[PDB]
């Protein structure tokens, strides 16, 4: 139902970003807050499920389907390379929530959107006040520099990292992103980062 | 015991959704409710035991068979595609509490019955009177939209969700499954899902 | 030091229930009962440790030995078929505590004897009384119906499921085993199942 | 750096003990008791941190080597057979919190270190006297008969279970082992076990 | 993208150490104490979330780029020999924070930042006075003795463990990182470890 062979090269290459001549390869990164899950006062520690919305083009993938009715094609995230994404400041591994599968596109642009449970730390000294507790999550790649892998997110227009978030015991105050580019000690090259701040408090 | 080297295509194919023509995969999910394990009022969070009682058919799957004693066969999981079936609404990764392995019947047609334990959100602040507190389950592939993927209700109908309820905490009120599909932001297509609705109070 | 070219056949055909032509696999069962390691009696959920012995017998596996000095051999379990029991009223995946090998034996008598913790829902309200809490383990094939996969087990000599209980905080007043047989509604067949009755109290 | 080829020997017969003639085995067990991190008298459950130290000899192996700079070669577990070594009393599956390594000597000798963490029930109730808590672990191999895997250990006066032990909150007032070899019931040949047994009391 | 045949020999070696010579291999580390999640008074047991950053390098390496565009390439841990490092005191498991990924340079250096919470036992008697509890983690190889593989201190600072730390409950008042050599029973030879002590309070 796909040019299987081409899957061949496709997956002998996954150990490393599929890059076209020098450029970077730019990866798409939009969020989703859709719940807040612990809110622990005491430990001061949150837990969210975040919705992680990346894509990114691999002109190459387009011959996996030329022949084919589908319009896509759902695939295992081993069968090909996909982000190293890593939360900077998760204090527990992220939990995924949904299938581990990508959607690669007939011009060979690959959607995948993990929803992931992510803990970290964050002062709730005013979780039960008006304005509420401010808390921030980053997330880069973790090894790969920005000469390699370009972080680019949606525009002023279609960001809303709130849009879907629903909770029974918090309300969500306000979420807004910065996109950001740092050196640091271990590498000649900067890594790119988005960061989200929110706010909530308890009903 | 069966056609082995048939085997070695379904494996081989078993990264992609089987489909033949346009067509979409029909694929019928029935469930069981067997338990309701935690309803933590002060998180507003529950975690049920569900039977997922899924089914399609393949075809060409028939040939597994044909000239063999056995009227079906059990095969694991990793053998062949199954059904990436999410929970939407799931705050923490399903734990499988059954062995996985699917059952082949000799027309190709597969029945796969996940026993999880699934967690989520929902306001109980009337979880302790007669009517109780409404639970909603959201259940649908994560990555095939409906033009490859379609969701229907399976042999049981809507109507028997209850059946195997036992708890010596939790009444169970009523269940039902409705099918609904929605339109997301990353995809042209709709996607289907069924949403399982209950009602419980504590005894 | 064993027929390992005979292994390749063995492993090859893993997926797969040994049947010899269309007669059942006699699978026999034992328990030890070897300790009761948390009753909630808020939640009303009891974790046990149990001894599953499972022995099975497949001819063809006694070649595997007929050319060594060895009189039984220990593998894997990955390297074999062996049963898909499940525990039916399990509400958290069993964990095993023992190391996953099988013992194959020079006639091909196959024993398997997994140690696992198991976590199940039992009504407690009595556990510090007299007469104690009864609790009940249901154990059977998730996915092989009674055509393939027929469960026995000890008369009333052999059977002893109490044989190696020891806690220190719940007596065990009795525990007996009961072969059972059910038609699902998922399903065409009826399954086996063995259910073990217990009762204990604190000391 | 190694002898790669004979490697795919030593891989290839890693489902199998490495035995000649018809010869057990030995393998040496030593343990040292390192620290007491859980003592929960409510649920009377004991956590410790525990060094197993294992060796065996493999004289074929020495070939790994001999032509090797290398003195000794530290390799993945999985690249050869390791005891199948059970705490026959855990509550819990032991935690591994060490490198999962083996180093292979020049003469085919093979050393084991796993530091793992191991929950068992003990009775707590003097655990806060003068006489402390008194609890045994139990370790054998769970399919190795005696007849092929016979336990050595300490030269018995270097046996010194408590030397490295090291808690701000429990003094270890003693701790000992035996070596025992006891008939099961599956089994027709006798297994070895090492009991260690040990007093402990709160600082 | 990269010489993938030479990449078949790295995957093929990387069981072994990659020694050349008989030269010890210096891996290079520093670490970054990023946070203390908890420091539990009545267990006297405390989790931190620590980077450290290794590094070492393998001159046939050079090859993998010689004739490729990128810098440098990040790859799986898994396509690799990478360092066996331990957490002596560790009393769990230690968990993965960030994605099991390496940089392989030009010249051949690797780079490998595991991000891990990690939990250790600390006399927690001074946590909320104003010198503190002091605290100790001991790092090195669990199987690679200092002949084969040779501790050094890392590239920028060696007080400045502390550049990212950030914690709403703690303080940290000190951090200091230091190299020992420590014999040990089942070698001849001797192991490094690199010591980091610190000192906390409550805020």
């Amino acid at each position: 139902q796909i040019r299987w062979t081409l899957l061949n090269q496709i997956t002998g290459e996954s150990d490393v970003i599929p890059l076209s001549n020098n450029t970077p390869l730019n990866v798409s990164l939009n969020f989703k807050l859709m719940n807040i899950v612990e809110a622990d006062t005491e430990k001061d520690q949150v837990e969210v499920v975040l919705w992680t919305q990346a894509s990114w083009k691999v002109p190459y993938y387009s011959s996996l389907l030329s022949s084919s009715s589908l319009d896509q094609v759902s695939l295992p995230v081993s069968k090909m390379w996909t982000p190293d994404l890593s939360f900077y400041n998760a204090i527990a591994a992220p939990e995924l929530l949904s299938a581990d599968r990508v959607v690669v596109s007939k011009d060979g642009s690959v959607i995948y959107v993990p929803s992931q449970r992510v803990r970290f730390t964050c002062d709730l000294i005013n979780v039960d006040t008006e304005p509420g507790a401010t808390c921030r999550i980053k997330v880069g790649s973790w090894t790969h520099d920005n000469k390699q892998f370009a972080l680019i997110t949606g525009e002023e227009g279609v960001v809303n990292i709130a849009e879907y978030f629903d909770s029974p015991k918090f309300d969500l105050l306000s979420a807004t992103q910065s996109l950001n580019r740092k050196k640091y000690s271990c590498c000649e090259n900067m890594y790119d980062d988005i960061e989200i701040t929110f706010a909530f408090r308890k009903k």
